[PDB]
């Protein structure tokens, strides 16, 4: 069992062409790049069988020509080893400690100096000789991990539980990791991570009780939120303290909430480090938070978030200093290996399409492991990057514990089945040496045993409780009766200032010019638009003293070219932000931030719920090119925003603005899909809406940012609308009203005894409609806009009904094919809701198995046929 | 303008300590490494502020210790340009040439050694200088580029078209790799691409006349199925031959239809050219079907559909001989630049994660562009993998041709306005050299001027029709009406055996022996399970002559522990496959192959999608792990699946097979989202069931196999149903019953004149509900089924609800929340369809947020509450 290639006999070559010192220095660069391919950090005999296995004949000294009658000859080596003279024994000797042992390293890819000769230099010295009392330490993490298991296993036998048995290095390795950070003088370590080990990381790492996870098994659960329905026991999170144990230090760890779904967790957890970072305000030499992320070897290679949220590691509005990722390689799936499972050598192979480092190390050599921790968390704190670590285990039962691993994998399974456990092999090891005694050895053992066992009969005593009925969460938590949300008309010719107020030597573009001076002339005269409603909105509540943030494809310009957040100078190309220079001015400290995200749908929506989870006081918006595009994102739809209070009792108050509008423009630029969002809502738990004027956008945006409902809040945005004139608005609708309007009745009625047809409207089709209305002068017909689509106000409705005593009909009129938009929702629910109401008539497009038409001639034809259908 | 650095001043230094050899032999190989880097690849003279610059050291001689005094000495090179012996200015000389000039290229990272060879030394040779008619082939077709855009521009003022202006010479190096194709004596040419020059490459590569094209911009659209509803003109297909002009081959070329998402067509031409090449049959030296894609530079490193079919390439049922990559690098987003679209230095640095080649060339040297094209097409016939092509160029206009881009970019578009185009310089360096006349240069010009001219005028003399209405797809195909689904007696005892003859020294696993007798004794004394009704089906089908294929998470075991398709002998590892083998010997050449997928949903269901476009024939099958994962393929399912007919006339017959029940598991592995695909339903677009036993399941997948509908199946498949001994079925039912059943009545039911109540239910809820039904004795209840839900059965209901004269009641009972299930979809659509019938009541759980609870003793009392309420 000895793992190098034999030496081999040859005839001695002469010193002839290419001299034997530059076949040496060939020698040396070949083992720092390549060495991992030979290194021993596999725990098993194995080799799976149909995986290609790379050619490494670059590591032997026959194909450099070299031979065994140059062992004892002396060379130029420049510096290696600290030395400019060597033998090639000594040369050979020292490559293979450094690179072939426990640990394998991947680094000669990085492109800067600086950085590859750090790395080199801490990974030639090797790892320094440990203390005994850090021994025993070690030997008390693992001793915990496998005892806890062995506990758990004995007492609940059909459970299910995703044991850690083969992988207990991994408590050593977090630890490591924390308590270097926590030397470095940082404030908080945030962790995700999938279902392997995670009681045992919760119990071990983070601090939870160890009667809350006994209560668990016994089928007593912590309610979240009241009336809540739950989750399954390792979905759950936690925060807890860790001191320092050869030190001074104290620590933060906390444990986020996470679905099934794999790796959907990626995106949430960077955007909580984000929200954190910014809270503290430390600056550029600060990134104080630090993100520990677990994946699974099949997980990492397969799905495609994985890469699409390291690529935001170093974009303006996404950097937090450096990701450490940590891969649990057990060489397997569920019931699937590696080579159905991947195109690449190692599933780490990621990073270097992005320039960072890898450490490959043994899973059974717990003294590697806790360097190779420490290692990785020194180089991101000087550097700034991320940094991988592939810890290579094994699992020792099946997927679960009710599976049997021998039908599909049967040679593997020989050679796990009876092996002794890694604390097993440690004690021996230290009992050997003569680093520790056979009394403390034992102690170790007894007493974290009899601890669990004290816990165990005190949860025993209590006795059970029985089942009962979850009643949901629509009345915990409060509406906001009374609130206004006016401004002053002083606080709206400051806002309005703020576009005349540009820096020194600044000027605006020619065609960006027109633009700010109606901003500054509309606050006075008349004619707002959409756009600026809603900066009006950020602008006022930044003043206050908030943290707003805005992100999105193209959202600093405008998809259609509308906002104009930020302006850029033709000459210099100097940037001028006006409403976050207003908000600085006033010594509140307001922000408001307006980045351009990367093409991502899936990333970019995870990362904004995830800052509104981190900082519960901003104000955050996430910004869709069209609302065609949101399906992109469909797993943070349904596992986070529409369900994450009722299992987990975790709130937030993220906006979703989703453009939409039917124009003729095709069927990926029309529908935001209001049929599915009207689906996922039920007991409250957000709020869908489609404004058809600026301010009644404004008042809604302000409620929501000044309630304490904490809830989510989805609108539906105008495209065409944009720029019409008959739905511009006037000063006093933002400074004398004082509410949002869910219901506006029609504003053209002479005389409410004569109509004898009411229209119920939502959206833009309302001005096609009043359009029609006046040129053809009907005094029978009334048409009722509905601004607020879910909860459903049914009293409004029943009020504004009321007030027309001879109508015997009401028509609901939408664009929408008849299988979508909001007919389904309404026809099933408002009948109940007003019992004395005439029976609803449909009018709208056919349905469609697409979402509209390919042709801007049949879209004409279609619009007529509709409004026609509306007046008889 | 000159881009080395300047040769510096120093003094001589002594050759001692590392000989000047070697740091000779150290330069060629950072030259060879990191070249790319000072290459002059790009057009423009453009440095984007905000990218971070790699550090270039390497390369300039200080850095290795040699000076201007050493550039006359001679110095071992080692083979280095085929000589032993060379000077260090003629080292230099020829290392400038290669890799510093209009080509720069990665490849030192690749692993094995005969690769890296056959491409040094093909890119130290050099390109070959081309003949007189190849410059004037590369001038004929650069001109038909620029002039098709230039038409369209000055007859066409405001329509949207998508410029390819800026970045012509895609079309010779597009021509370049099919013409190379042609010449190696490969079959066919599968192109799939966005909407940047789509119109130029269908006109140029592909052979669609111009009077279609023509047509389009007039507003008559070709119609794709009778009654479609269509799409825009920048989402369209064809297919034609390309003839090669130096030669003697021909080649077949195809385009394929896509949806504006970006990078959803990725999976789909995969699975298309798969599904050619197994039609061929040509084995493992084929691999005749060429596939080539094209992307955006933003979109490739945004989204992360692109690695993970990346990750496919290498796989047993997946791999097609390699893949030729174009990616459009024209740095620029829409209104984003590099610096906020990605963090890693090039935009193809995905390559180096998978160890293949990467070629950068120059969009303004047009010779270089051919010669890197055929480069490409040769090495992956060599050696079968990847190759990425970058094509460096700019964005002549905006996004579209109605947008300004100086209003974000002002100092990068002070650099393109204004330039000279390629047909311009090209044909300026062409009568410089005297390799072109100027009469030849005005004939090019004129001729192709005079066929538009000509083409275009013919169009305009007949008339334009008028706008019509677009009638529906529901009648466009027929219904298999008096089809019999029936197995002979005979048939279905072979079928049996096969699980008896095992080859010679096989034997089973233990735990699974009893699973293959029980298959051998079913088939004769009853008791068939839900596994074996299914196998039964795709064997039979293979029988006849038929490909099926059947692709999911761990399908040749099941999830739930249940198929055993290909069993696994314990002591040798050997494989089996009975009813492949039954087929094969049966002489009509059929087929059943099984296969477990890498762990993706967006990337295997589309490669599934893509199969059954690309062989009409075959029967595919794509399983979920659990149903409710089915969300992150949510763009396949709207944009291809549900849609495709409607939209571009391309039909599929792909089974969906998605596991669904409620039976205390927790949220995520409840519910496949009933609700989501029914509202996706209409015109008659797919076929939805959830049938209730095995031989009801056998018959819905062999009528769906033998009719002529080309429309997709989708089937919720249970979990406890599984191993259920109430749901068996018998032999009389593969072979005497006829045909699928739509609604099963109550099979207990004494008298008819008795009942008082008739409860509709669908799924496994029924054995529950005739359990109590039993239990209690009564008899004024019957208990009826639905098995497809859409189509609605309507016509059998009735019949069914007919049969009992004196029913008061119907109660609608199922397992999901109110908003949720099958419920929201028959409470509109069924009391229309059914005039006479009572008025319904809803049986179910509550309207909640999530799928289902956490807790299971929650679970327990819920479905108590739920039974006890429908028995009154
Ligand atoms: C979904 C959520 O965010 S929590 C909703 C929980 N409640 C329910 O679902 C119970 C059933 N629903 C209902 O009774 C109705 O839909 C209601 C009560 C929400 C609204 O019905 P109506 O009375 O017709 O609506 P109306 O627009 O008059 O609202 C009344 C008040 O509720 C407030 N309100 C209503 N919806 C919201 C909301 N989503 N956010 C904040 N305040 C709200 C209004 O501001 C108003 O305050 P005011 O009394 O100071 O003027
Ligand atoms: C969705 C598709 O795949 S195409 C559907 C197109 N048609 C429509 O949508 C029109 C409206 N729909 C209807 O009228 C009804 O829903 C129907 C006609 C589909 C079924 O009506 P019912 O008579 O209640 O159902 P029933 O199951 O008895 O169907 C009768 C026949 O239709 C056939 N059939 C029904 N649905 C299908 C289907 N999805 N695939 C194949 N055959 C079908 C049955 O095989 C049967 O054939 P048979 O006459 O040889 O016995
Ligand atoms: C997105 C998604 N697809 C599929 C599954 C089903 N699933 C659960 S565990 C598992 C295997 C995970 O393998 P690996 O990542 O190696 O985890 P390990 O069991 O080795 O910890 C799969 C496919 C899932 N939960 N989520
Ligand atoms: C999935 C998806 N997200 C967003 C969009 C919106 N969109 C259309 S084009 C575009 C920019 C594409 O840039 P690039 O890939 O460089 O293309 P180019 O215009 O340079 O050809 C975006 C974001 C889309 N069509 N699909
Ligand atoms: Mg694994
Ligand atoms: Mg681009």
């Amino acid at each position: 069992n000895v793992p190098y290639t034999p030496m081999r006999w040859a005839q001695d070559v002469p010193n002839t062409g290419v001299d034997k010192n530059t076949r040496v220095m060939q020698l040396i660069e070949a083992y720092r790049s390549r060495g991992h391919l030979i290194a021993d950090t596999n725990p098993l005999s194995w080799v799976q069988p149909g995986m290609p296995v790379p050619d490494h004949r670059d590591l032997d000294i026959e194909t450099h020509n070299l031979t065994i009658w140059d062992l004892d000859r002396t060379f130029n080596v420049g510096g290696f080893g600290g030395k400019e003279t060597m033998t090639l024994r000594e040369v050979l000797s020292r490559l293979r400690a450094a690179y072939t042992l426990k640990v394998g390293s991947e680094y000669t890819h990085i492109l800067d100096r600086d950085e590859r000769t750090w790395l080199q230099d801490r990974l030639e010295a090797g790892m320094p000789k440990p203390t005994q009392a850090e021994q025993k330490y070690i030997l008390q993490k693992l001793n915990a991990a496998e005892a806890f298991e062995n506990f758990l296993q004995t007492k609940y036998v059909g459970q299910k539980r995703f044991s850690l048995e083969g992988a207990e290095a991994l408590i050593p390795l977090m630890d490591s990791a924390i308590d270097t950070a926590a030397g470095q003088g940082l404030d908080e370590v945030v962790i995700g991570m999938p279902h392997r080990g995670r009681l045992n990381v919760l119990f071990n790492i983070v601090g939870k009780p160890l009667a809350s996870i006994f209560n668990e098994f016994e089928g007593q659960m912590e309610q979240g939120q009241i009336g809540g329905s739950g989750d399954v026991k390792y979905h759950l999170g936690s925060e807890g303290q860790h001191l320092q144990m050869f030190g001074d230090g104290e620590i933060k760890v906390s444990l986020t909430a996470n679905p099934s779904h794999l790796e959907a967790v990626n995106p949430v957890m960077e955007g909580i480090v984000r929200a954190k970072q910014d809270y503290l305000d430390k600056g550029v030499d600060g990134k104080t938070v630090v993100p520990l992320l677990l994946h699974g070897d099949a997980a990492f290679a397969g799905l495609g978030i994985v890469p699409e949220t390291i690529n935001l590691a170093k974009l303006r509005g996404y950097d937090v200093g450096g990701t450490i990722h940590i891969v649990v390689n057990n060489q397997i799936g569920f019931t699937t290996t590696p080579d159905s499972s991947r195109s690449m050598h190692y599933a780490t192979d990621y990073a270097k399409a992005f320039g960072c480092p890898v450490f490959h190390v043994n899973g059974d050599d717990p003294e590697a492991v806790v360097w190779v921790g420490q290692l990785a968390t020194e180089y991101r704190r000087r550097f700034g990057k991320d940094v991988f670590i592939d810890l290579v285990c094994y699992r020792l039962r099946g997927h679960n514990e009710a599976d049997d691993p021998s039908m599909t994998q049967p040679k593997m399974y020989e050679l796990i089945t009876g092996r002794e456990t890694v604390r097993a092999q440690y004690t021996e090891d230290l009992l050997g040496r003569g680093d520790l005694s056979n009394e403390d050895a034992e102690a170790v053992v007894r007493d974290f045993h009899d601890q669990m066992e004290s816990v165990f009969n005190e949860v025993k005593e209590g006795g059970k409780k029985q089942a009962e009925a979850q009643t949901g969460i629509t009345g915990s938590q409060k509406l906001p009766h009374g609130l206004e949300t006016n401004i002053s008309r002083e606080e709206l010719l400051e806002l309005g200032q703020a576009f005349a107020n540009t820096p020194e030597g600044f000027n605006y573009h020619p065609r960006v010019a027109p633009v700010a001076k109606k901003r500054v002339s509309s606050v006075t005269e008349g004619g707002i638009d959409w756009a600026w409603g809603e900066l009006l909105a950020f602008g006022s509540l930044a003043n206050s003293g908030r943290l707003v943030r805005l992100a999105g494809e193209d959202s600093r310009r405008g998809t259609f070219t509308q906002r104009h957040a930020v302006a850029i100078d033709p000459a210099t190309a100097e940037e001028f932000n006006p409403l976050h220079e207003l908000a600085q001015s006033k010594g509140n400290n307001g922000k408001f931030l307006v980045y351009n995200s990367a093409l991502t749908e899936y990333a970019g929506m995870g990362f904004e719920y995830g800052y509104s989870v981190g900082n519960e006081d901003s104000i955050v918006a996430w910004e869709a090119q069209f609302g065609d595009f949101a399906n992109g994102a469909q797993t943070i739809i349904d596992e986070y925003v529409s369900s994450g209070e009722a299992k987990w009792g975790q709130t937030s108050k993220l906006i979703l603005l989703l453009p939409h509008g039917y124009e003729g423009q095709g069927p990926d630029h029309s529908s935001a899909r209001i049929e599915r969002f009207l689906q996922l809502c039920a007991e409250g738990s957000m709020t869908v809406a489609q404004p058809s004027t600026p301010a009644n956008h404004f008042h809604l945006l302000r409620r929501h940012a000044l309630s304490d409902l904490k809830r989510p809040l989805v609108i539906f945005t105008p495209k065409s609308m944009l720029r019409n004139k008959a739905a511009a608005s006037a000063p006093e609708d933002f400074t004398e009203v004082t509410k949002f309007q869910s219901v506006i009745n029609d504003p053209n009625v002479a005389d409410a005894a004569k109509v004898k047809k009411v229209m119920l409207v939502s959206g833009k089709l309302y001005y096609e409609l009043a359009k029609r209305k006046e040129k053809d002068g009907r005094d029978d017909i009334a048409i009722v806009r509905i601004e607020m689509l879910h909860p459903i106000p049914f009293n409004r409705i029943s009020e504004a009904l009321a007030g027309y005593p001879n109508a015997e009909e009401v028509l609901f009129v939408q664009d929408e094919p008849a299988n979508q938009g909001p007919w389904p929702f309404y026809q099933e629910h408002l009948p109940e809701l007003i019992p004395n109401m005439p029976k609803m008539r449909r009018v709208s497009r056919r349905a469609q198995s697409s979402t509209a038409t390919g042709v801007a001639k049949v879209h004409q034809l279609e619009e007529k046929q509709l409004i026609d259908e509306a007046f008889e």
